């Protein structure tokens, strides 16, 4: 039974045009002037875009013997209600390198996904087991490996481990991701701040100022380039890390950057709210920054030095945040934004002219699809693509509120944002997944998306590195 | 009578995939797994790409009562043999502002074109007539206006004129192009050099060092941004001008940059060749630069801070170059590259891994088509696009030589370049235009391509300027 | 009759040390542990620094058939009360190039000076007379020529004229100064804002945003470097112009930058004050900028990418400012800061640790003395130097107020600034010029300081340009 | 017995002027138009400048159970013959942190010094002993601590150790120095190149390309600025590390940079010379770089973003260099330049107009004197200063050659440099220490120069950090959960 989306205006990363869309067997069958189908969906007056891909989520993430509050069920509901049809989550193995066991456990979690998903595999140590299982992980359809330069004593790896891992990535045709903050300096700053009685939520930001992110970003870049592999920097929050990426790209290094919607539109003044709960709720890493940083990130999206908007979705209830009363290091880090990502970006970015509608599509789905090597299966409006689509009414308005959010927690860091232009229908592989304010996709409707290694940028870089490889001088006896 | 291109691998700016291409009525009718057509073109083992678009040509350009040696006939022949299916030439009006008259004169020239073409309209003065005829020029399908900051006493405009013209561009939804060298400093350096007996071809480069281009680029950007209109900088030849563009883009300014294939692969040491003819042949503006500048331009293409490769094709005979014997200011400026642009870029860029094949397509056709607002009619492999296509054999080799070039002049500045990967067939709106080393397109086969004003980037920028427009302070009596 | 300053701590651009200073015949005769002299000045608990040099003033400047309200009398009074012992003013000739005639008129103005002074010569056009008279100006002891890239129809020169003039500067061993704003773009923005009814004081700032200054700074640098002459950019107000200077210097170009004390400590929010008078009073060029720019300028001073703090002192009464009611282009541009420069810089810069005390001396006197080629006659505490000195009590406090200022106008843009550490005595060539809150130097006490052309940086740059000069290829 | 230097032209960092100089009791007694003294030294037609200060030497440095070949005797002879009157060497303790024991050993080495000297104290690990002895090291008159980010398994410290040490420096009013190369990445590149048979001298440069230095520079700066202490980056060899310093200074961070005379005038093409010995002799860390980097360093000296020229003097014989035949990682790292520093800089920098003569004085003595807090005792021509002076004949010429050098090794990486303008006499505390090509100062004539902590820049930075220190938000119980 086919669907035809009629009367809409298609917006993709490359063009905007009036067209009908015929959907058969979960895929786009045809795009053209007048199409017929068994079931008609009216998109008159609306835009039709690829469903959003959010490459950065932490659904049901383990914390202190419990979990974050949004799991793959409520998380994907929030995603769908915001026009996002795919999430990419981070698998977190132990330092022993039980990558495959951790993967199995994340598959169990993701069984509740209401829409399609994939994984990044984190690397939280280095040893022979880790080295071997990375090969198998790539065979299972995961082509990215996430590294933490912070979280000393938990997730952190050092330069030595990171270089070996990046080289293994290069070898497998995978691409490293990095959380770039200097973990040694943050740990000492945390301890010093706590020792001085500087223990409130605002001190979380004090313990990891922008220079600490800027440095680690620069270092991760050096190591990836030495290893001959592209690098993806997650949650680029400030001018210091953005500058490191621009400078690397101008040297011809292959580096991608991902600003969070939070860092595009929220700022550190939130931590100076007189209410402890209010300030603690906004604690995440990297923290909200000086507002001046926002323009840098926006300009990067427009200039192409930053490519993907994400949310780092990790939602905790007020009760969970309160674990850090009297100690900011015990406030669970994370704010949720899955539902808010595309709508906030549309109002703040497209309606203001900071982004063309086409750039909007590029930085919400198409770019990350290309970067993770699943374009055009995802992030595309072309025949043969998965029919993951959002129907966007440019005229509808709302005020963001915790009272109406699909996320399970009791607050919303975008509380009060005035929006115009909203997702009114979301389709996941041709199925109506969100409609008339209701999430219609059921838990288990989502499936794992396998990804192939050795994307175009990996291959070009490897070829170039071979060209410029330094050679031994031939010397007579 | 339809054509089907079978067995090939399609490369576009966004993806690479095996597919057949059905062509009907000069357009791409279908793209898919197995297609049939009246006539079969075998593309087994080959890549199929959008035909190149070269936005920077000067065919049959007036110089000293004569003309450049390549006209629209030989010019488009060379283009087609090099996989380029469209050229964009510059109409050069008198300073009185006889834009429409100049346009008619250029249509007469382009009657000989063998493949499709369009125009930029130059603005060489400022007055009421110019202001008025700009509106009429836009109605006739030209949405770009070219400005010269150098060539004092002939083409040059000042800051005042340039600002007025840019504001008019903003109003009409057109985009200014700029030749950015400081004309006043250049004229004085020329005169000082001649007065000192420094009168050889190498002194042309001396008379306009990179700082002179860097300054003018920076100034034109300021003025475009103040007028609220995007800016396209032609022939970005050096790091100083590239740096100005990167810095502007990081401020959120809408600026495009165009490196010439000459400046990517050739350098100023050519001017120090002992043979006068050899050095003079290479004289153009901006001149060939210190070789160190090339890596900057290549990185710009990979990073997206530069978007389009062109040739500034303006070919003169050795006899014409010799008009400047004893006086370098009288050496006609220009080198030809229409045929060599895509082949040299492929060998130097794709085969080395500096550019992915998709980036190659982006910077040889798709980007400029989008920028000139003619995507997807041109620069696309999508249904409904003009069937302007090149069939590329990645294994064929040749050495570039004047003896085999299609340009009418007696030398080739890319002489001796070893290539691998060549255009073996070129189609212009579904017609075989180049095949088996022969240009099969006839003079008059080319048609003028009209362009609409107010593309997406123009619209976004105007919207943004309105939002940040400074407001009067309300003061009570 | 000798003077000895006893018990103080000397602070110079290069060091800090306890020493007595013996003054004879208007000069520093000796510096050492224990000295005696005919007359004793007690500097116990105080710092002794070279008197400030403000390289940027416009005293009795011609405007609209009148003049600015602070002349060389009240202006040097203000300077002295702020620890500044020398001003450098701008001679403004007509565009016909009557440089010598204008110079004579400025000598008449400066007859009222209470402390020493020198001149910059502005170049407001280009022609044979201008080219010729520049040589004679250099012979008269002025080794700097000021160029305006803004003020279209009045002071402005174009790239062609500026290049010719800069080449003439190089030839004479002079150094160009530049007011860098794009005059063509500013004139058009002014007209547009006025046509749109955007006619308040705030639109003055709107008519010349930072990008316009950044561009012109960048262009002027290119032209000086092509001419092979060092360049001095006056009133670097924003990160865009500062960036152009840093980038140029890293290319090995010889460029100096001068942030005004206003742009270090005041910002554009002043223009949005609801009171029209309040906002109009702060109108100057370049305008007060977004506060974010302050950090860039401060860092430049500490890093050495900016070398001299000045005031661009050009004072108008409220009545004069009101000439621009309903039309911001008619508000006379300028604020006064002569008295406030060193004291504000001390509190905001030294007491905060943004500048070491030695850096404070460098950016208020020694650097500009060196740049204008009058070191160590001025800006120094060495034997043989002019005894131009300020005795600074680091503990005394005050709140800046128009009620206590020596400037003749009725307001103070630094109103309410809380200070600690103040000039308590100022000496000009050994004469007590400021003491007990009173200016004791008389009008006419000031003397013209002549300057030699061809300073060290001019000579080094010329030598280098000769080394790297492009040569003809020898062809049979 | 007084000396008067007559007829010369004084050049200092701040001015150039004709003056006589009267010297009494090892110090400058007076400067003026015509002075009289017991013994007259004729400086007619010559310049008189502060004697050079080279803040970066490794004389008789321990390596592989032996030592580098220039000790404090021949090292200081070389210095003096090049117009340099003071060297600053690096004390190298074991990782256990036996700083005082190491200091005593270095005093034994420096007993042979012919001209004055001082020390930097290296920190090669972190622990309680190290923390404690740093305080005593500062009390002995050493106010700098050197950190190595490279030389893994030998001298290297990590970010954690470096941050603790930088904070201790801040506390004591000391200033850290850093050798900034990423040691972990260098060690892995070394192993990779060796495994691939890329084992020649040129592969030394391959194993630590400029990005590896630029990264570590950027990192050391971040850490120093977080600790609230100024940082001195030794041997800034390339644009990447130079850019990191410029960017940091523009953020208002207090960072100094030191380009070596080698990196200003020599380049990596030397490693591709066909002769193994020739290439290996030039091996040092950081290696000679792409020639393009030179202009960046020269501009930094002229712009003030780099402040001091040094040599990293560490001299090995050809026989010692040959320890690395078949394995570039075993080639002892270091080249000598003590004698060549000021003369090469004068010809390449002053005679070309890249530096004014005054800037030449700044970057060869006065800046480092100020930075190490011993101005005006050293690096100055003012009354009361130590009479450490060089008399410079701007017209005399020579070509640098191993056959005439005062360094003890058998080659010279500045071989063939054509010079004009040379020191013809060097005075150390008023004693003629070098004259007419002869080193006249004897071993033991040099004395240790004590330095005080808490220089002006340290104090200003600490004050600024206090001003901008982030404060706890005051929250009433009304606003608490
Ligand atoms: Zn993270
Ligand atoms: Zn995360
Ligand atoms: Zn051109
Ligand atoms: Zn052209
Ligand atoms: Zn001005
Ligand atoms: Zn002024
Ligand atoms: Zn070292
Ligand atoms: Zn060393």
């Amino acid at each position: 039974a086919s669907k035809v989306i009629k009367g809409g205006t298609v917006i993709t990363a490359d063009r905007t045009f009036r067209a009908d869309i015929l959907i058969e067997d979960g895929k786009i069958a045809a795009i053209g002037d007048s199409l017929e189908g068994d079931e008609v969906i009216d998109a008159s007056g609306c835009y039709v875009m690829p469903g959003g891909i959010d490459p950065h989520t932490h659904l049901q993430m383990p914390f202190m013997g419990t979990y974050s509050s949004d799991d793959f069920d409520t998380g994907t509901a929030a995603a769908l209600a915001g026009g996002t049809t795919m999430v990419v989550d981070f698998v977190l193995p132990d330092s022993e390198g039980n990558l495959l066991d951790a993967l199995q456990e994340w598959f169990q979690k993701a069984g509740k996904a209401r829409t399609d998903y994939s994984f990044h595999m984190a690397i939280t140590g280095w040893n022979e087991r880790t080295f071997n299982e990375m090969a198998e992980v790539v065979k299972r359809g995961i082509n990215t490996f996430k590294h933490f330069m912070a979280y000393k004593g938990a997730l952190m790896v050092n330069d030595d481990e990171m270089f070996a891992s990046f080289q293994r990535c290069a070898e497998l045709g995978a691409m490293p991701l990095v959380h770039a903050e200097n973990g040694d300096i943050v740990a000492q700053l945390q301890a010093k701040l706590m020792a001085e009685g500087n223990d409130g939520p605002e001190a979380h930001a004090y313990s990891r100022p922008p220079e600490v992110e800027g440095e680690a970003t620069n270092r991760a870049i050096m190591i990836a380039d030495q290893a001959g592999v592209p690098l993806y920097v997650v949650h680029v929050s400030c001018e210091q890390s953005h500058e490191a990426i621009r400078r690397a790209r101008q040297k011809g290094m292959r580096v991608f950057g991902e600003p969070l919607i939070q860092h595009l539109t929220l700022d550190e003044s939130e931590y100076h709210n007189r209410d402890w709960d209010y300030a603690a709720r906004r604690v995440m890493s990297p923290p909200f920054r000086d507002k001046l940083n926002q323009d840098s990130l926006w300009a990067g999206l427009a200039a192409g030095s930053l490519q993907c908007v994400a949310t780092d979705h990790c939602a905790f209830t007020t009760e969970q945040k309160r674990y850090g009363i009297g100690n900011f290091t015990k406030i669970p880090n994370g704010t949720g934004g899955l539902e808010e990502r595309m709508p906030v970006l549309w109002t703040r970015g497209v309606r203001t002219g900071r982004l063309t509608p086409n750039e909007f599509v590029a930085v919400t789905s198409t770019n990350i699809a290309k970067i993770l090597n699943i374009y055009p299966q995802k992030g595309a409006v072309v025949p043969g693509a998965d029919a993951d689509l959002v129907i966007w009414d440019p005229e509808t308005t709302k005020k963001i509120s915790a009272k109406t959010q699909h996320s399970s927690i009791d607050y919303n860091v975008f509380e009060g944002f005035e929006l115009k232009g909203l997702p009114i229908m979301t389709l996941s592989r041709g199925r109506i997944a969100f409609d008339k304010g209701q999430v219609t996709a059921k838990p288990g409707d989502g499936r794992f998306i396998e990804r192939e290694p050795n994307g175009a940028v990996n291959r070009a870089l490897s070829q170039w590195k071979e060209i410029v490889a330094p050679r031994k001088v031939e010397r007579s006896a």
